[PDB]
């Protein structure tokens, strides 16, 4: 649509793609809670494994239960000394020899065992923590697509330029359907969608400030969201769509035709537009948008606190932009928005080993 | 309601129960961050404990802070050698004897400790992580109910058939209200609802495809949601209800009467139904629904690329109901949708010990 | 607004402040996954470090991947025995000596290393888990504001009495934008608002019960949400606002004027109020509210099961409140709610060390 209509008081808040989808595809992820241990060097490993396999059931038990409830619905003489004493220390040192191995080995098994639990909870946290559907971690999906993400999406329908969008959409969800307390096995059931992107159709979001022109009583009449494919341009009933920043995942596409004037305006012309005054006294002659503020500097007073100055707008402008680069600290008769700022920080740890005696 | 009206163009997207609820019940979970240690074996335990108790405060300090901020508002001669040498290795080995014990005991205490923290954060993750109200993990609800779930639900009003529903609802939440940094004590305050299920009442969500019948311009006129108790059938104002898959958790029940024609239609008859044509050119003739895709295959070609052949229909039917069995790949003109798919995967870890000497 | 209109059937569900906001401020967190280790005492720490630095990549690799995808778019003789024997046990014990140290040190480096991963995932869980925008944990904000929470809120705009609110708002979000697998460095980009609290303006939520007065058909006509600055009282279009419990974070303040009758009513007068009867047969004559229930105890028989009694209002009252203090178990012809009740429990762990020999 462009923004010549900006001068008409019509501000474009957003433009987005449109797609039809279905939660038809499906999949299952079967988690193996007890890691695959090496053959027999367990006598040592038995210690930590127990602690682990314990919290494990201390954790999952409830999740399991719920799953159920839901589903239901003398040189010669003394020389003897050297004989014994010598053989003895050998035996002792040997005990100590391997006695240092078990420790050395359990030491490692525990740590590895511990890493796995936090890894596990990090990845399937949602599922581990609730019986209902839940968003899937980026890790989970990936594993599910056996590291071959290119493959999965292609099956799903979207391209890379729709991954985050898809993710945030909250369409790819999963849930715990099985928990073998004895084998320590967890069965999650993912649910993917089959997005089918329409084409060359884009929904466009519209917002309107109280412009004067006709009079400071003016406020153009247009819909909130309109879609269009070619010359057609009808009002889109978004009620049937999940709406991400970039895409619009709709189950259906119900729409409505609009006055000929409306079309005429929204499409290049400005005059066609029909203002009016439903607005109340208290309505604010400015609005926020993408970390910026679009305001009818004529209707009020655009005072810029940082670069001192009044941000005025001559005729033809209809509405000013005011953003990070134009001004740095706006003030619109009552409030004071700060249009710029930063913060940096680092998160890190310093380990401190305590020597011993 | 049934589906004779499917012939009329009235597709029924869903049926759900209805219950009034009140966030009146309440509870408090008081966590003890430092595990109950055994009395005396400490000297060894102090090392790991310190580290843990350290990160504990590193994690909870901020959370603690916010809570405040929020609330404000020679046979004889050489024989001697054997005497000393002997007694000596005895003492030394004995040192090494118990010196191998501490290492063994802390080795254990560390792992147990470490596990408890990831357990702790998995269970009370939301709470530990934000001062506001947050969904309760299944594990926490359970603990709170002292393992006796049957008891709790009984008090909340619901039965097992509503457990998943409730959890999904988001009505059961908790928030931190206490954090003794010295004692290492965390105080969560749970808030449970008091759902009182209405009886024999059921809301039914309706949707409508552009049927022809009257002319390919047709499209029945009916509410989007209607509740009913026996012969009574009015429009439901869902604005006052958390909407779960199987249940509707409302705070009130606001409804409106409908045209006698409407009641006639929705209730068996089909003739009473009054169509119209408010739809626009771009409105798609096929909606989507739980994996399948209902569509007016009369209104557009429904080619199925998998088992080939046009899914057709004719007279009396109204709309096709392309299912997964029926077809594996729809093609409603311009947009091909997968209606079936699958994926499986396994999550498991292979520990890999290292040896010593 | 008060409650003299409570006699008119107008119940006030809530009162909230109003503020303008703009996601203009921005910040960046840069995590260091591998802790700062001590100089050359690694030989020992190398073992656990390996495991840790492994699971790290195991975890972050997908996240790192998605980020890319998105961004692309004989006294003399035997005396000799004592000579060697003695010297030997010395050397041997000494090995055992320091062989007991590495085990002591890695014992620690492990636990520390293990905690930092769960801490890390606890803190930047959302960010680690998804490439899209996600709520920031309290611990992250804190860190970002260098422990100096007061300064931050000052820059953002709200006061301490708006922290809880702000967090809940969900306006403060962050998202990964960089994962240096080699250095093991994560790069989160936070986004904070710049709420500019409007002043003395307040949005008042209104709801109405079917009062009789006129007749058990009455049902006053008033908006759902009205704002008011001084004597002005127009209807608010909350459409443009995030709605917290305490605050209303809007992007704009659209409003509409209301009949002079309306104004007259809402502002003290009761008569001016224009009732009607759009209500259906099935509409309930009582609502729920913050753990209590406002009801027309004249329309239905209000009976308190617990403290027995027939809660009943009287001419001019028009409605009743029924608190926890008032009653414990309310009964509204059909349903019974638990206006009160509690639960308490504790969560804690008991470590059980295993002895050795
Ligand atoms: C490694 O070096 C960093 C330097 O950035 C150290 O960071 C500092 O450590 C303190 C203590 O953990 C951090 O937390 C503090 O917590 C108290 C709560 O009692 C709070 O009042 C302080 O405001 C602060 O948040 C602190 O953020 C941080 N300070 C600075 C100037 O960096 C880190 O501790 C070192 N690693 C280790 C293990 O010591
Ligand atoms: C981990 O702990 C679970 C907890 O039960 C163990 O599972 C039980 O195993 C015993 C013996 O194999 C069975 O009699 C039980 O029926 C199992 N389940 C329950 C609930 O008791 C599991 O064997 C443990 N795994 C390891 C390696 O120790
Ligand atoms: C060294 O040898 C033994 C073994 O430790 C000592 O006798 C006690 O034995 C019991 C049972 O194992 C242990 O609980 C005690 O700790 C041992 N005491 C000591 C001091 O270790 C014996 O007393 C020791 N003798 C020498 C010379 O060190
Ligand atoms: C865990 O760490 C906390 C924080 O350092 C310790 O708390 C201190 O405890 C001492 C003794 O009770 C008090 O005098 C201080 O006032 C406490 N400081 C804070 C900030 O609470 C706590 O004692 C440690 N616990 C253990 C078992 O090590
Ligand atoms: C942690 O693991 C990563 C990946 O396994 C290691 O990264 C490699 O680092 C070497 C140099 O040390 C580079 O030559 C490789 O190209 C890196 N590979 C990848 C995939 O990044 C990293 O070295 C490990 N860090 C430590 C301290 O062991
Ligand atoms: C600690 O005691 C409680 C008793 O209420 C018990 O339930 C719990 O299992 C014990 N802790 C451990 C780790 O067993």
């Amino acid at each position: 649509d462009g923004r010549p209509l900006a001068a008409a008081g019509i501000v474009v808040t957003g433009d987005k793609a449109v797609n039809i989808y279905t939660s038809s595809q499906t999949g299952s992820i079967i988690i193996k809670l007890l890691p695959n241990m090496p053959k027999d060097k367990e006598a040592c490993a038995k210690a930590p494994l127990e602690a682990y396999n314990r919290t494990l059931t201390t954790l999952l038990t409830p999740l399991g239960d719920s799953i159920r409830r839901i589903q239901e619905s003398g040189l010669s003489q003394l020389a003897v000394a050297v004989g014994k004493m010598q053989q003895f220390v050998n035996d002792q040192f040997n005990k100590t020899a391997q006695e240092l191995d078990c420790i050395k080995i359990t030491q490692q098994v525990g740590v590895e065992l511990n890493l796995y639990l936090t890894e596990l909870t990090t990845v399937f946290g949602p599922q581990i923590t609730s019986p209902a559907l839940t968003q899937l971690t980026i890790q989970a999906l990936y594993n599910l697509a056996g590291g071959n993400m290119d493959y999965l999406l292609t099956k799903l329908g979207v391209g890379n330029n729709q991954l985050s969008s898809l993710i945030s959409s909250g369409l790819i969800t999963g849930n715990p359907i099985l928990y073998d307390s004895q084998t320590q096995l967890l069965g999650i059931q993912v649910t993917l969608p089959s997005v089918g992107n329409l084409n060359n159709m884009r929904a466009t979001y519209l917002e309107t400030l109280s412009v004067s022109t006709t009079k400071g009583f003016a406020s153009a009449l247009v819909p909130k969201v309109v879609t269009q494919v070619g010359s057609v341009i009808e009002e889109l009933d978004t009620s049937y769509c999940i709406e991400t920043d970039l895409d619009l995942y709709c189950t259906r596409i119900v729409t409505f035709p609009m006055s000929p004037g409306i079309y005429s305006c929204l499409s290049g012309n400005t005059s066609a537009c029909m203002y009016s005054k439903t607005e109340g006294a208290l309505t604010t002659p400015y609005m926020t948008l993408k970390g910026s503020v679009i305001a009818n500097c004529k209707m009020t007073t655009c005072r810029c606190a940082d670069p001192p100055g009044i941000i005025s707008q001559n005729y033809g402008e209809a509405v000013s932009l005011i953003d990070r680069q134009s001004c740095n600290i706006l003030s619109l008769d009552g409030i004071t928005l700060r249009l710029s700022g930063e913060f940096d920080a680092t998160y890190q740890k310093n380990i401190s080993i305590q020597d011993s005696q």
